[PDB]
RNA sequence: GUGAGAUUGUGAAGGGAUCUCGCAGGUAUCGUGAGGGAAGUAUGGGGUAGUACGAGAGGAACUCCCAUGCCGUGCCUCUAGUUUCUGGGGUU
């Protein structure tokens, strides 16, 4: 109940089984899509993500001090082309994610690469340690 | 009444009677709408508002906008997929 009708439809990337980056320095290495928020259920349909989604997750390569746990994260990246309300279809690299509280806090202090501006603006701790918002 | 046929079990040319139905519709377009089917359904955000209420802790809602999930009917401008146009090229 916190972000969904905030932000335009975007083509959803990232099931549930994605494993993705962390580009917070959270001393993680990876991701894991356990679920998605807003997931309004369909039979034999998968939670799939997005930019702007807050994913449930669990870290399979990091600090063991985050490791075995479910957090929470958003991604700011993802390989799937997009197509924005301007007409331009644009994508990403790599898939990445950023480590989050249940309300939203970065839980670290930089991201990786670049950020894109659907997720950046859901998301003002996000978009304030992004070295670029794409 | 008027047209058209048939009377095919024992040879042939004749022409009598009788039975069967044909005697008015065909073609083309625009509509009617009985009856039958039957569909859209949910959600979050904004503000209202940190207001109502309350000792405080806490904490609403409608109009009104903005989006979205599931579904439905299509579509191919874009993006993606597909190539036996074996199209152009490359390579063993
Ligand atoms: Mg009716």
């Amino acid at each position: 109940a916190n972000v969904k009708g905030c932000r335009f439809r975007v083509s959803v990337a990232l099931p549930v089984g994605a494993v993705v980056n962390c580009a917070d320095n959270t001393g993680a290495k990876n991701l894991y899509v356990i679920s998605v928020k807003g997931y309004h259920g369909r039979l034999n349909r998968l939670p799939s993500a997005a930019l702007g989604d807050m994913v449930m997750c669990s870290v399979k390569k990091g600090k063991p001090e985050l490791r075995k746990k479910v957090l929470n994260a958003v991604i700011i990246r993802q390989r799937k082309s997009w197509r924005r309300k301007d007409g331009t279809v644009i994508y990403f690299e790599d898939n990445a994610g950023v480590i989050v509280n249940p309300k939203g806090e970065m839980k670290g202090s930089g991201i990786a690469g670049p950020v894109a501006k659907e997720s950046a603006d859901l998301w003002p701790k996000i978009s304030t340690h992004a070295p670029a918002i794409v």
